């Protein structure tokens, strides 16, 4: 049987990975599920093609190094790496992950959530938010796509290609607090089943946010250092604060207190991840005892930025290597 394919792209994976079937794609790559002949489930399987640009053989590094370091429920693992036997046959990298039943993007296209369920995903995320920031690290793209459901309820993070040490990105970005500011959007979308913050671009995004928080106070302004940014907002007319509870109705006083403090403006004066599974929204699920941290912060000791794609590829070559045959 010769090389599997997906929609007209070679998905090589067999002979242990076999009846793929199409789930999503990303900027260079797609992802199947497959049903793994050895440990006779069906697994998850993200082909990624980076190695015509060095941004992507970054991000592709980085994703890969973090998350084999990474051991969290609540964060999306590694299970298996297929690359060919030769760098220079080497075009393609498919990382093989736990397979999840669905994700909160889908799932907030189609249910409402109870309080209960809304407060069991937040504390989730939350959780292994903490576990990425205790290792010192980013992962600058939380989105309903990005958090991963099984059967049961069960919440993990997936996608760490924009890892690091629109309508989710935090005003700073127009540290830390942009996953705070992200994970705030996704709250309130849970909250109200659509985005708070859905702008066609750059521009409007700001308007959109400005259009809830209220115009930025002089404190709060001088967080956007941008100079073409600052014109901009100084331009536009007062925006009046319009209350959380007044745009989410039916919601959790509690859930709107914590809303609140993640959708600060000013990131400095934005909730940090344990101040936030401490507060009495999460109460019924908070426990210090059960929310572990990463045993040291995770360092790079190459800066990736500064190498020609060539070297990144090779570097890539040999982080793989572990996953092969007889290595
Ligand atoms: O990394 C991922 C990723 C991996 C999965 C995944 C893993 C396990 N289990 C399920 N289960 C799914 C079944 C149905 C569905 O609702 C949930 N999905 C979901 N994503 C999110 C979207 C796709 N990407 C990123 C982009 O964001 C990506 C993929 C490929 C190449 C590149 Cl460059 C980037």
């Amino acid at each position: 049987a010769g090389p599997e394919m997906v929609r007209g792209q070679v998905f090589d994976v067999g002979p242990r990975y076999t009846n793929l079937s199409y789930i999503g794609e990303g900027a260079y790559g797609m992802v199947c599920s497959a049903y793994d002949n050895v440990n006779k489930v069906r697994v998850a399987i993200k082909k990624i093609s980076p190695f015509e640009h060095q941004t992507y053989c970054q991000r592709t590094l980085r994703e890969i190094k973090i998350l084999l370091r990474f051991r969290h429920e609540n964060i999306i693992g590694i299970n298996d790496i297929i690359r060919a036997p030769t760098i220079e046959q080497m075009k393609d990298v498919y990382i093989v992950q736990d397979l999840m039943e669905t994700d909160l993007y889908k799932l907030l296209k189609t249910q409402h959530l109870s309080n209960d369920h809304i407060c069991y995903f937040l504390y989730q995320i939350l959780r292994g938010l903490k576990y990425i920031h205790s290792a010192n690290v980013l992962h600058r793209d939380l989105k309903p796509s990005n958090l991963l459901l099984n059967t049961t309820c069960d919440l993990k993070i997936c996608d760490f290609g924009l890892a690091r040490v629109r309508w989710y990105r935090a005003p700073e970005i127009m540290t830390k607090s942009i996953d705070i500011w992200s994970v705030g959007c996704i709250l309130a979308e849970m909250l109200s089943n659509r985005p708070i913050f859905p702008g066609k671009h750059y521009l409007d995004q700001l308007n959109h946010i400005l259009g809830i928080l209220g115009s930025p106070s002089q404190e709060d302004l001088n967080c956007i250092i941008n100079l073409k940014a600052r014109n901009y907002l100084l331009s536009l007319p007062h925006k009046n604060k319009v209350p959380w509870n007044r745009l989410f109705p039916n919601a959790d006083s509690k859930a709107l207190d914590l809303l609140d403090k993640m959708l600060t403006f000013n990131p400095h004066k934005r909730i940090e991840v344990e101040q936030a599974l401490a507060h009495p929204y999460l109460e019924q699920y908070y426990d210090p005892s059960d929310e572990p941290i990463a045993e040291a912060p995770f360092k790079f000791d190459m800066e990736l930025d500064d190498l020609p794609k060539e070297k990144l590829k090779e570097l890539i070559f040999e982080e793989t290597a572990r996953f092969q045959p007889g290595y």
